[PDB]
C-alpha cells in the first residue's frame, strides 16, 4: 500500500516516503536555465499559478492547454511514487520551456536551480487557509498520512509535522531567499484580490507583453469558476486511488478567509499567538481575508 504512509525525514523535513526513498533522484535535478519553478507550501496556489503560467506559455488558448492535466503539463517534480508518477522523470522528458512545481523548502531545493539561477514564482498563502485547504487534501490525496481530526492535524501542522514540513519555515526562508534569487514572490490573496495585477507581475517577471485581450483571455481560463470544472486542471483525472474527489475536491472552494469557517474561535487564537512567535522576525506580511 503506497497510500496513508508515515512521513520520512528528509534532511529534517517529513516527506512523502517515495520521496525520500528516491531523494537523491530529486537532489540531482537537472534544472535548466529557462525552467520557471514555482514553488509553493502545499494548497498555496500552485495549480492556479501552473494553469497561469501554462495559458501564458500557450497565449491564452483554453484547447491548447487541455492537452494534459495540470499535473502532467506542470509537473511536481519531487513527487515521485512508484508506479504512479515520477515528476524528475516526466521533466527529464519534457521539452524547455518547462513549467517546474516544486513544493521542496528552500534549503532541499535540488542545487541545480540556484546553480542555473532559474526564475522562480514562489506562491505564498495565508497560513490559515493554507491549513484548512491541506487538511482537506490530507483527506483526499490518499498519498499523505492520516491526517487525523482537524484539531490534530492543526498541531501537526503548527508543529511543521506535516508533508513538506513546516509553513512557517517554508514562506519564510522562500521569502529570505528572494534576496539571492530571481523569486516573484506572490500571495494567493492578492492574486484573489486582483488576478489581473498579479498575471501583470507574472507576465514582467517572465519579461513577456502580451495583448490585453490575451491576459484577458488567460484571467477567463485562469478563473477558479473555469478551472474547477476544467478536467485538465481540477485533478479529475486523477486516480481515485490517489485523489478522492468524493472526499474533497481538489477545487475545493478557492476563497481566501475559508479557515473562518474551520478554526475554532480559541484555534485561532492560540494559532495567532503561536504564528507570531513564528514570524515576527520575518519582514513577511499575509492577509487573512
Ligand atoms: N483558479 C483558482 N482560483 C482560486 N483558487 C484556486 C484556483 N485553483 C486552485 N485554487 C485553490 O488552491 C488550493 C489548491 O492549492 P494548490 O494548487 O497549491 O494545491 S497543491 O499544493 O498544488 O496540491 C485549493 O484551495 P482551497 O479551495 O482553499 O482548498 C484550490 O481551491
Ligand atoms: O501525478 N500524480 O500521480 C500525482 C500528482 C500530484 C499529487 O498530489 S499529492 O500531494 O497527493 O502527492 C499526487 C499524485
Amino acid at each position: 500500500d503506497v497510500f496513508r504512509r508515515e512521513l520520512v525525514d528528509v534532511e529534517g523535513i517529513p516527506l512523502f516516503w517515495s520521496i525520500a526513498e528516491h531523494w537523491s533522484q530529486v537532489e540531482s535535478f537537472e534544472a535548466r536555465p529557462d525552467d520557471i519553478l514555482i514553488s509553493t507550501y502545499p494548497k498555496s496556489g500552485t495549480t492556479w499559478v501552473s494553469e497561469i503560467l501554462d495559458l501564458i506559455y500557450n497565449n491564452g488558448d483554453a484547447e491548447k492547454c487541455k492537452r494534459d492535466a495540470i499535473y502532467k503539463r506542470v509537473p511536481f517534480m519531487e513527487l515521485i511514487i512508484p508506479g504512479i508518477t515520477n515528476g524528475v522523470e516526466m521533466l527529464n522528458n519534457m521539452p524547455s520551456p518547462r513549467i517546474v512545481k516544486t513544493h521542496l523548502p528552500v534549503q532541499l531545493l535540488p542545487s541545480s536551480f540556484w546553480k542555473n539561477d532559474c526564475k522562480i514564482i514562489y506562491v505564498a498563502r495565508n497560513a490559515k487557509d493554507v491549513v484548512v485547504s491541506y487538511y482537506y487534501f490530507y483527506q483526499m490525496a490518499k498519498i499523505h498520512p492520516e491526517p487525523g481530526t482537524w484539531e490534530e492535524f492543526l498541531e501537526k501542522f503548527m508543529a511543521g509535522q506535516v508533508s513538506f514540513g513546516p509553513w512557517y519555515d517554508h514562506v519564510k526562508s522562500w521569502w529570505e531567499k528572494r534576496k539571492e534569487y530571481r523569486i516573484l514572490y506572490l500571495f494567493y490573496e492578492d492574486m484573489k484580490e486582483n488576478p489581473k495585477c498579479e498575471i501583470q507581475k507574472i507576465l514582467k517577471f517572465l519579461e513577456k507583453d502580451i495583448p490585453e485581450e490575451i491576459l484577458n483571455k488567460i484571467l477567463y481560463h485562469s478563473s477558479f469558476s473555469v478551472m474547477k470544472e476544467n478536467p485538465s486542471a481540477n485533478y479529475t483525472t486523477m486516480m481515485k486511488e490517489e485523489m478522492d474527489h468524493s472526499v474533497s475536491p481538489f477545487m475545493r472552494k478557492g476563497i481566501s478567509g475559508d479557515w473562518k469557517n474551520q478554526f475554532t474561535v480559541a484555534q485561532y487564537e492560540k494559532f495567532e499567538e503561536d504564528y507570531v512567535k513564528k514570524m515576527e522576525d520575518s519582514t513577511l506580511k499575509f492577509r487573512s481575508e
